[PDB]
């Protein structure tokens, strides 16, 4: 269950915390919900 973090403020996407939903299941313009960087910009962590 993939975590990723954002290149630009940090905010982790841990899946856990959403109902085990997958980054790769995220919309195709999803965003960061702390500072809008892109999907695109985003590490594995
Ligand atoms: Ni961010």
């Amino acid at each position: 269950m993939q975590k990723y973090v954002c290149n630009v403020c940090g905010y982790e996407y841990d899946p856990a915390e959403h109902d085990n939903v997958p980054f790769d299941q995220l919309p195709d313009d999803w965003c960061c919900p702390v500072c809008g960087n892109s999907k695109d910009q985003f590490s594995p962590a």
